[PDB]
């Protein structure tokens, strides 16, 4: 059960941090020119979160793919320097210690 809870409380810390912004809906393809074609897995907070309270995760690992999903999608997509991939970058980190000071 404990698993379970550390997710929530990472996805929660997550869905409310400053750099956030560009990972809380799934991007829109319509607005984003190749995103469609450069991704091939998209995933987002929402699309965890929906997930997570859906009770969809068999273990803490699967979550941990999904959100490592998340910042290569970004890394594949965003050039470091832009503004997505430097948000991208703090999201990550933080992602990474957050997991690692609890396992
Ligand atoms: C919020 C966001 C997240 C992204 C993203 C772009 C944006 S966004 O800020 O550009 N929103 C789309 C948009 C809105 C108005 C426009 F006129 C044009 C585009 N990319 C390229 C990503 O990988 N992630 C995760």
């Amino acid at each position: 059960h404990s698993d379970l809870t550390f997710c929530e409380i990472i996805l929660m810390e997550m869905e409310s941090h400053d750099a956030a912004w560009p990972f809380l809906e799934p991007v829109n393809p319509r607005l984003v020119s190749g995103y469609r074609r450069i991704i091939k897995n998209p995933m987002d907070f929402s699309t965890m979160r929906e997930r997570l309270l859906r009770g969809g995760y068999t273990s803490s690992e699967e979550f941990a793919a999904d959100a490592l999903l998340v910042f290569d999608n970004c890394q594949t997509f965003n050039e470091d320097d832009s503004e997505v991939g430097k948000a991208g970058h703090i999201m990550r980190r933080f992602f990474e210690s957050r997991w690692e000071e609890f396992y």
